[PDB]
DNA sequence: GGAAGCGAAAGTGTCGCAACCCGAGAGAGGAACGATCTCGGGTTGCGACACTTTCGCAACCCTTAATACGTTC
């Protein structure tokens, strides 16, 4: 993982496999992505998700033999009942990206203490960093901070 | 991958007990030996458990890394 070469030499590895489980996914209206060793599968319909493991494990065995497996412990359900994340990022019920409620509630406790001039330095760059990938995800969440808090002091703060 | 120490799992050998067999011996019945019962020593089968052997957890990070803050693998 460390070597500058082994993320296109992985992504190439995995073309042909990408190849068959997207067009095999497609017909079926699954949505497929692949980052790295995580795979994610979607879809509107009920009950199509559950072939999708077994399907996988078909097609890795025929494209490597034993050399690459699925983690079976690693294999999750999920739905609008449930949380659903995808690579660090919620998805929320009404379909939009979301950092969760609880980072949002610990960036706002960071912003306060930050009012109060309770926050060190450290600190202070570490919300700064956040933020920055905040508005990246969730720049709605941005504009309601600066509504909470005063653009001034986020001003001041992102200054 | 697998140090060093450790213990799980599983197979093998040991060993002490119980049940049995055998001959020896004192001497009931009544008056001539020797009935019945117990001593002492040996054999054999059994099974609980001690002993033996193999496996596998995961220290270390190899000379060889970079340093603005966050996120993901």
């Amino acid at each position: 993982v460390g070597a500058p070469s082994s993320p296109v030499i992985s992504n190439f590895c995995m073309y042909e496999f990408d190849n068959r489980i997207h067009a095999a996914c497609k017909k079926v209206e699954i949505t497929y992505t692949r980052y790295a060793d995580d795979l994610t599968f979607s879809s509107n319909i009920p009950d199509v998700l559950k072939a999708v493991p077994s399907t996988l494990e078909v097609l890795l065995k025929d494209l490597f033999g034993s050399a690459l497996r699925l983690n079976h412990s690693k294999t999750v359900f999920s739905s609008k009942a449930h949380n659903r994340h995808v690579t660090g990022i919620t998805i929320n019920n009404e379909e939009t990206l979301s950092l969760g409620r609880d980072r949002k509630r610990f960036i706002k406790h960071l912003i306060n203490q930050y009012k109060y001039g309770l926050l060190d330095n450290e600190d202070k760059a570490y919300l700064i960093g956040l933020l920055a990938f905040a508005s990246h995800i969730e720049p709605s969440f941005i504009t309601r901070m600066n509504e909470k808090y005063s653009l001034e002091l986020m001003e001041r703060l992102r200054g």
